């Protein structure tokens, strides 16, 4: 028996229903979200840290001129200098004091400690949401797991659901996303190759132990201008090190809906938003016939005192008259009301206090006992604290969410000037037809 | 010096332009696509193939009673049956034959040869080109590498070149492909989870060696009927095979715009559409004052035979005073004439032959020799031939394909209507005023 349900996508609040067989005892559902992880399509464009400038020994044509060569090595940096008569240790390195060519080289690999220390930026395309889910009904509780796509069903040996897809789309995270030691931080990487000196992915790569580094850190050679010999330089400062000082806050403090963000996989869990549409098709053994199950010849409905709340701040008393001593389950059919409890023992004649929570002013809510209405009547308070430690149960409506004394008031004043208006214009068609009689 | 052109996106057509520095000699510029890598982004969803059915040996209760445990196998199926009295060898393997319960039990994994014969599934994102070019100026060249995104810069130790945006962005690729043994599909495929017993994704898993199998397959167990001990099963169709069989052709002989659909990583190669905006900076020592290159002081163009057809089918001779020997350039200055060659020696007097092509049924083109120019007007017949196995070096413009007859006709055919009404108009006018006059 398939029952449809649009259950709100919020962690920790079950959702209760009522399944109504023609030929059975109604049945009851509680529907729990225990947890759900958005993860979106990701896919590495490359990684970065700071680079290691790395430079290599000079080298120095004695009486002669070397020529530049050509290498692939990340950012690499090449240039030829006149007459330098270096001096190593001893005080002399070269004769021919003039013609004495020397060639400056110089790259940039991976520092060692950049195989834990770096960030990853990955870019990001939409995100499919899987939910965990522990379901009971009657008096049988099952856990699932399903994609909630409205095709992926999932089944725990008898239980058979179908959730999706999502009444709104929605995802916490930017195109490009950056990854740093599990800090997420939707930042506009660079793209591959799109390199500036001095900001984030001045270098890049596919791995870090990949040879294939492509750099670009504004690297610049000098005529060495002192007599002992070594390669002066200055080069744009580390990127990275940019990027890590003006980084901003983590989408960990700043993900809406309040979903925590974790890493390996990246995803984001408890993500409350929206609704999901779920179809359960129950095993019939399940369902017993109404034969079983006691009916209750009527029910009466007595509210005390409540206050429209998050907590279940309502109660109420029912006057039952039944037949057989039972475990009817109880329900509540409006949208701005549920009930703590869902089942309870019923004797032949007697009286059961529950309790309730609701959002409106005013309780004007049915309630279903065994499948028999009662419209309880009521008036709650406003509440007394300002501030719960407990989401709201229930969303807010407007329909309901206006006083009777108010909507009393507020349709007199508006009826007033529509019957006004209409006796004015009973008056004018009256002197019409006067008017037309005594011409 | 930076100079911008809007080259075709054609491969292996050179495209020749000229650069016009302001006070110094013109200079040559031949732009060559010689590769072209339009190159996706991939995320491996999963990997499939036939399934092998293992059956795991069946146990037997003598005469007590099994239990199904849950597993996590792939589709792991479980069942239970009573009085079996089963044989083997001897011809009894239990002794009371009474509530014999015998557990079947089934699942599947991966077949030995899946390493091999086996498709991923990929989802690909929005994918960036790649080109190789080789640049030709005056008489240096140079190769290089350029992603066309405008921004990343190519750099070969002269040469600064700015390629990108795409002109009309374009992908082979739908949504959804699949991959086998080097063939490509743009067959979608059921998302993870989503496993349809006898279609394709039938069993999945994250990798070859993966233990996390997941499948849906349909195996569903039956009561063994013959007194011989066997587990019989029957079970859908692989769907992999059913895809195998009805896959179609793949996208090498399918995919538009003529391009070599390669893997490892996925990519297109060589595919021609739209135009890339390149921006070159010539550096400033390839450019050389006009004092030091001859300038010519008249010449003129006299059209041979000229053929629009796909090739160099037409040819002219340019009758030139100069100054004294060089190598001046050669240019075409209309989108519908390109030039065979673009540079010559130059004598002081002479006359010299050049070979062109065109698409025009005219000729009305603008040669130019060391920067002076000079008209050539022709009338171009229809090509003899039918087919060439070279491709159009030039695109016919908007109506000017118009013979010359043609705009003399037509123009003439308007013509005659607006005089007529125009007459028709004076007259009115005349009439009127006239007898205005005499009224």
């Amino acid at each position: 028996f398939e029952h449809a349900t649009t259950v709100p996508n919020v962690p920790g609040i079950p959702y209760k229903a009522l399944v109504e067989r023609a030929g059975y005892a109604p049945l009851n559902l509680e529907i729990t979200v225990v947890s759900s992880e958005l993860t979106p399509s990701t896919n590495k464009e490359y990684v970065t840290c700071k680079f290691h400038t790395v430079v290599p020994s000079p080298q120095v044509k004695c009486c002669g001129s070397l020529e530049c060569k050509a290498s692939s090595k990340a950012d690499y940096t090449c240039r030829v200098f006149g007459g330098v008569y270096p001096f190593m240790w001893g005080g002399a390195q070269c004769f021919c004091d003039s013609e004495n060519t020397q060639l400056s080289e110089a790259y940039v690999e991976f520092a060692p400690d950049c195989t834990i220390d770096h960030a990853v930026a990955l870019k990001v395309h939409t995100a499919a949401l899987k939910v965990g889910l522990r379901i009971v009904y009657g008096n049988t509780t099952a856990r699932l797991d399903t994609f909630v796509n409205g095709v992926t069903p999932g089944s725990s040996r008898d239980l058979k659901v179908i959730a999706g897809p999502i009444s709104a789309a929605f995802s916490p995270f930017d195109h490009k996303v950056v990854i740093r030691k599990g800090l997420v931080y939707n930042y506009d990487f660079p793209e591959y190759g799109a390199m500036n000196p001095g900001a984030f992915g001045d270098i890049q790569a596919s791995s870090l132990d990949a040879t294939d580094i492509v750099a670009r850190t504004d690297i610049r050679l000098l005529k060495p201008s002192v007599k002992n010999i070594h390669v002066p330089y200055t080069q744009a400062v580390s990127g990275y090190e940019m990027w890590k000082n003006n980084s901003g806050r983590p989408l960990q403090e700043t993900a809406p809906f309040g979903c925590k963000i974790e890493v390996e996989p990246l995803r984001a869990t408890n993500c409350a938003y929206g609704h999901i549409p779920i179809s359960i098709d129950i095993p019939d053994a399940a369902f017993v016939r109404s034969s079983e199950s006691p009916t209750i010849l009527e029910v009466s409905c007595t509210v005390a005192d409540c206050i429209y709340s998050a907590d279940f701040g309502g109660s109420l008393t029912l006057q039952y008259k039944a037949n057989r001593e039972g475990h009817c389950p109880v329900h509540s059919h409006s949208t701005t009301a549920v009930l703590k409890e869902a089942t309870t023992h019923v004797t032949a004649t007697g009286s059961i206090t529950l309790h309730f929570s609701t959002s409106s002013p005013q309780a004007n809510f049915i309630v279903s006992l065994c499948g028999k209405k009662t419209t309880c009547n009521a008036e709650c308070k406003p509440p007394a604290d300002h501030i719960i430690g407990e989401p709201h149960k229930v969303d807010q409506e407007f329909q309901a969410a206006v006083s009777k004394t108010s909507w009393n008031w507020l349709l007199a004043l508006f009826g007033g000037a529509s019957s006004l208006i209409v006796v004015g214009l009973i008056v004018l068609v009256c002197s019409s037809m006067l008017i037309n009689t005594r011409r």
